[PDB]
């Protein structure tokens, strides 16, 4: 016997001996049948069982829900069960959910997530055939779906159901079934990992939750769907070897919904199913945002650098804002946490603290909200290093032997995470936690890095990435992650499809149409233009995001080309996002050959080539559509996009891939808020223009435009609208001329500058010089004979010549406190160029620095040496003052330039940050007394360091190391050196042997060391070996050979000391640092990661001491004298520029009228070095 359930669009007869539906009646008479024969089978742990009529209680609850008690027991088995399903209907849909499971042969999961016995893991209804079709209907046939990431290879099949048709659990992602005039596809939360078409990892890339089943039905044969097996309470094994029981993701749950001709397109197939579909499917946390998401993009900071503090990111957010006329943002964050990127992992909670911590953070978010901008974190939960708090013996990893499972040693040795002990434990989602304390609801994703590529397990799989994804979206974050075919069920994004350069052509994006048809407009995960993969990257019609950035990720910079490829495809792609679609025929990707006999060809669409047909909530219809099914066409890469049948892209796209500019030209209407992405008021609705080659086209407006007599339109630049113009419309209809590659935007009538305070919390009004050659009239005060201009047509910067003085009123500082003042400046001038921190024309605080000596070679800082400042090169580096905030509240800052030179000085990045250093002692007159540091204060980087150039322009091997023990110290594992010698925080140097040359150094502008003057120099030092690692002295821009050089010996686990004197050389540009000999390292017979991990190549500093010291004092005679006999052993030489030089300067002092004591023993010990340098000349 059976019962009737019943809704306004269908009634379904359902069996009361069992959860199954004989069918499905819609209002119009067409029938789709379920389960047509007596089956009863229900599997757990793997066994079927199969019920009898005593085994099945049955209650209609009202005409849209009945409820199943199953009892289910195997005693062989220990299998003893009590099941309540759930059946219910609304409209069209069918929902079958397992609402409990009762174990008699359990009390449950034992506390701390102990091992279950006779736990229920597995449940699943074999064959059951919840919907079917069947050989003897018309038209009979069923499109299922598995992963991709290969441009080559379809993730889909499409085939007529037959009578030769023979399947049994055939699994798929998606599967859709058709026939006799109807369509419909299974859903199911089913975590079960299954066939796959491509896929270079797992992490939830093999995520089948579709089984397909044939069966004789009469005459006919039956195909039936039914779910892939739920998990339940399923028990899970760490690495070293412990059991744990972990309970339900969520309880089981499917579900059909039945179409007829949705797209009303004449046919009956997988499509109609699919638009069905949508209403019942699950749907990624915060996918609604996805198509507002134009401009994604990576901030990095590493390496404890601080490249990139978080308001100066806000202040970028802004730039991009004010070129793309505030299109939504996604920023991700990479190296938010501790020293930056590849550090402190896994501790998500500790925001870095060089970057203006969680308060700044905050700040950043909550205003960039304000401007569509959405920011999220890049995490690990599969390696982490020794540093990290959550370091742990329980969280290492360990392989069959026991041993550590390393991971890869850059700044510190990465170790594997027990992926299975970090979520049983409870470990990973109490860090979270951490980090959800710290950005309350601010934050709106996790960018949730490497997972799937089996370094935390040799499993990753869909189950334990349910969790993973679980954890992240409760606290309210959208899902994000690094492998394109990673994590079908809940990530919106894949670094590895979004950015299409990485990988290669079989490591993309889910290459498949069912998935895309389903999902386009609720992820960043597909196959985006880049014609050298061919296949899904050939022009894509739906586009695809093409993801650059700006802010140092891979040493990225290029601001300009970043905007030029946003406009280029990610606007139009982010434009068809915000439709859903309905219809895709003549896919030339699909074919007889690859499984796909069944695909729609319409001769009458598009001459029977590619179209899809896309429509939104309010019935706004876009059609795409390609020239030509032939790739050996010119056409083949032509799309026209039309908007309610208006035209309004057309062309070929700039490959994707780099290698050719196109044509396409395009004018699309941009109708929504960049926020939820609801409607603008009418009278905001804008258009954007791009034109490829540049030139005059001619364009049909919008139907609610079609009135107008004018438009106004606008030139996009970082300053935002420009260069308005009036232009007619005439019968609807606007001809526009554009500049090649160059944005516009156009209004109905005049429009407003989007606002822009620049540099808010930051101190001064715009610190990183955005706001064009007018923030030197409106924000700054440019004082002098000399000249200050904005320079730069990428990241700008404060240019000075000659004698000027460009000043600003500090803001919003805590009087009485302490603060570090520092401002990035290169400087090509022989002349001084200074910072300055005065209050009531009373200097606070001043530095300066002449003719800049050291190149900048971090690879995620905007002005590194590849960045071209001025001639082939950047000399930019931090210079520092450190003030007290005065109790009047009145402090100014000048940057200036004194010599009346013609060459330049660059300035860039004013940082004002709270700061406790105080190390720094100077003498009465105002040069250097002292300078200590053990490096506990560091605003950032290695100061008074400065990475020098012995891996070229990298993320540097160099960084402050931070304690914690046992970890971070000799003996524990297999390392013999300790990270930290005092305190928290040291120098750090990995593994950078056998450079042969310069590894870091002081620099004037951090260390002034007078000439003539005399410095005692200490510090602490651990070194893996001895003569590795040597002090280097020099004078000037570093160069090979013109160094005195102290090799340093073997403090391997105990720490040493070191000391020596230097002399000022003469044109004040002295300085040390440690140098990386040509010695190879002792590596004790350390084989594998102990090589890097023992320490024997490394190099740590703490605790540097420099003072001036006294000279034994001199008489002018003596130093007379000394020149005397300096010439006499080096004037008959010759077989001398810096002889010269220093010969020339030493008589200077002493010869000067009023010349004292400290002239002449300055004069006498610049020759007594110069002696020295001169014994080992060239
Ligand atoms: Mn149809
Ligand atoms: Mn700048
Ligand atoms: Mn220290
Ligand atoms: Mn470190």
């Amino acid at each position: 016997a059976s019962e009737t359930l019943k809704t306004k669009k269908m009634e379904v007869q359902i069996k009361k001996n069992f959860p199954s539906v004989l069918q499905y009646t819609m209002t119009d008479g067409k029938v789709m049948y379920g389960q047509s024969k007596d089956v009863r089978t229900v599997e757990i742990n793997g066994t079927n069982i199969e019920l009898g009529d005593d085994d099945v209680t049955f209650k209609k609850v009202s005409d849209t829900e009945a409820t199943y008690t199953l009892k289910v027991k195997d005693e062989a088995k220990k299998i003893d069960a009590v099941i309540t399903v759930q059946i219910t209907v609304k409209a069209n849909q069918l929902h079958l959910n397992v609402t409990k499971i009762k174990n008699n042969l359990s009390e449950g999961i034992p506390e701390g997530n102990g091992v279950e016995e006779n736990a229920i893991q597995t449940l699943s209804f074999p064959n059951q055939s919840l919907v079917s079709v069947r050989s003897s209907q018309e038209n009979a046939q069923f499109t299922g779906a598995r992963m991709s990431s290969n441009t080559q290879k379809p993730g889909d099949t499409n085939f007529a159901v037959t009578e030769d048709t023979n399947v049994t659990d055939s699994d798929y992602t998606y599967g859709f079934i058709s026939g006799a005039g109807l369509s419909a596809g299974l859903w199911s939360n089913s975590e079960h990992d299954g066939t796959y078409v491509a896929a270079p990892v797992r992490g939830g890339s093999q995520n089948t939750r579709v089984y397909a089943t044939t069966q004789q039905t009469g005459d006919a044969t039956s195909l039936g769907l039914a779910s892939a097996p739920w998990y339940y309470h399923r028990t899970v094994t760490d690495s070293k070897g412990k059991k744990y029981t972990v309970a339900e993701t969520a309880l089981p749950q499917m579900a059909v919904a039945i179409a007829g001709d949705e797209n009303e397109d004449g046919a009956v197939n997988w499509q109609d199913g699919a638009i069905a579909y949508r209403d019942i499917m699950n749907n990624p946390y915060k996918s609604e945002e996805v198509p507002e998401l134009v401009a994604w993009r990576i901030a990095m900071n590493f390496g404890s650098q601080a490249q990139n503090p978080f308001l100066t990111t806000l202040d970028n957010v802004k730039k991009v804002a004010l070129n793309t006329d505030g299109l939504g943002q996604s920023v991700l964050l990479k190296g938010y946490g501790n020293e930056g990127h590849d550090s402190g992992h896994p501790d998500y909670g500790d925001i870095g603290q060089r970057l203006g911590g969680a308060d700044d953070m905050n700040t950043m978010m909550e205003e960039g909200s304000k401007y569509g901008a959405r920011f999220g974190v890049h995490v690990n939960a599969s390696e982490m290093y020794p540093e990290a708090k959550a370091f742990s013996e329980d969280m290492v990893r360990r392989n069959s032997a026991g041993g550590l499972s390393y991971g890869w040693n850059w700044l510190d040795q990465g170790v594997g995470i027990d992926g299975i002990y970090d979520l049983a434990s409870g470990s990973r989602v109490s860090r979270f936690a951490d980090l959800s304390k710290e950005v309350g609801d601010n934050m709106d994703f996790i960018y949730l890095d490497v997972w799937g590529n089996l370094t935390s397990s040799g499993s990753e799989d869909s189950w334990e990435t349910r969790k993973m994804s679980k954890m992240i979206n409760d606290n309210g974050w959208r899902m994000t992650t690094e492998w394109g075919s990673g994590n079908e069920y809940d990530s919106t994004f894949q670094h590895w499809a979004a950015d299409l350069t990485y990988g290669g052509y079989t490591s993309k994006g889910e290459n498949s149409e069912v998935m895309r048809f389903l999902r386009n407009h609720q992820k960043d995960s597909w196959v985006g233009d880049y014609p050298q993969y061919g296949g899904a990257a050939n022009a894509p019609l739906l586009g695809g995001y093409n993801m650059k950035d700006f802010e140092g990720w891979q040493g990225r910079n290029d601001y300009a080309a970043y905007i030029k490829n946003l406009y280029t495809h990610d606007v139009s792609t982010k434009f068809i996002q915000h439709f859903k679609v309905t219809r895709w025929v003549n896919n030339p990707l699909l074919t007889a050959d690859n499984g796909n006999a069944a695909a729609v060809s319409d001769p009458n669409t598009n001459n029977g080539n590619e179209q899809i047909t896309l429509k939104d909530s309010n019935g706004n219809v876009v059609v795409v559509s390609r020239g030509s099914n032939d790739t050996s066409s010119a056409a083949y890469r032509q799309r026209t996009i039309t908007f309610n049948g208006v035209k309004v892209a057309s062309g070929v796209v700039s490959a994707g891939d780099g290698s050719a500019t196109g044509d396409e030209s395009y004018l699309l209407p941009w109708m929504w808020d960049s926020f939820t992405g609801k409607l603008v008021k009418d009278s905001e609705q804008k258009l954007y223009h791009w034109n490829t080659k540049g030139g005059t086209t001619t364009w049909t407006l919008p139907d609610s435009w079609k009135n107008l007599s004018s438009v106004k339109v606008y030139q996009l630049t970082d300053q935002g609208k420009t260069n308005e113009q009036t232009v007619a419309v005439s019968g609807g209809k606007v001809t526009l001329t554009a500049d090649a590659e160059t944005p516009y935007v156009v209004y109905k009538g005049e429009a407003k500058q989007i606002q822009v305070n620049w540099s808010e919390g930051m101190h001064v009004v715009d610190a990183g010089f955005n706001g064009g050659s007018n923030t030197l009239t409106d924000n700054w005060t440019v004082s002098g004979s000399g000249k200050a201009e904005v320079e730069g047509d990428n990241n700008a910067m404060l240019r000075l010549t000659g004698k000027v003085d460009v000043s600003q009123r500090l803001t919003d500082l805590k009087a009485g406190q302490k603060y570090a003042l520092y401002v990035g400046v290169d400087n090509r001038s022989t002349g001084d160029a200074s910072v300055t921190v005065t209050s009531g024309g009373k200097v606070l605080a001043t530095n300066s620095t002449g003719k800049s000596i050291a190149k900048n070679y971090i690879k995620a800082y905007g002005h590194n040496t590849n960045s071209n400042t001025e001639n082939g090169s950047s000399y930019f580096q931090n210079m520092y003052v450190f003030f007290t905030a005065p109790e009047n509240g009145d402090a100014t800052v000048t940057l200036s330039h004194k010599s009346t030179d013609g060459a330049h000085t660059y300035f860039d990045d004013v940082r004002i940050v709270e700061n406790q250093y105080s190390g720094i002692t100077y003498e009465k007159d105002g040069t250097l007394k002292s300078l200590t540091n053990g490096f506990e204060n560091n605003a950032q980087g290695i100061w008074p360091f400065v990475v020098s150039g012995s891996e070229g322009v990298e993320d540097n091997r160099i960084h402050l190391s931070e304690l914690h023990a046992p970890f971070t110290r000799a003996g524990w594992d297999v390392k013999k050196m300790d990270d930290v010698l005092d305190g928290t925080w040291s120098v750090k140097v990995n593994g950078l042997t056998q450079k042969g040359t310069l590894v870091y150094q002081t620099i004037p502008q951090n260390v002034k060391f007078e000439a003539g003057a005399k410095y005692k120099v200490s510090f602490d030092y651990q070194s893996g070996s001895d003569d590795i690692y040597a002090i280097a002295v020099g004078q000037g821009e570093y160069s090979a050979g013109s160094v005195k050089l102290t090799n340093l010996k073997k403090a391997l686990g105990e720490t040493g000391k070191a000391e020596f004197e230097l002399t000022g050389g003469v044109n004040g540009d002295s300085w040390f640092g440690i140098y990386s000999t040509a010695t190879a390292p002792d590596l004790q017979g350390s084989t594998g990661n102990a090589q890097d991990f023992g320490g024997y190549k490394d190099f740590v500093l703490d605790n540097l001491k420099i003072e001036r010291i006294e000279s034994q004092t001199r008489t002018k005679a003596e130093a007379q004298d000394k020149v005397k006999e300096i010439r006499g052993k080096y004037d008959s030489k010759r077989a001398w520029q810096q002889y010269q030089d220093t010969l020339v300067k030493a008589r200077v002092l002493i010869n000067k009228n009023g010349a004292t004591a400290e002239d002449f023993t300055k004069a006498y010990d610049i020759l007594v070095a110069l002696d020295e340098y001169m014994k080992t000349a060239p």
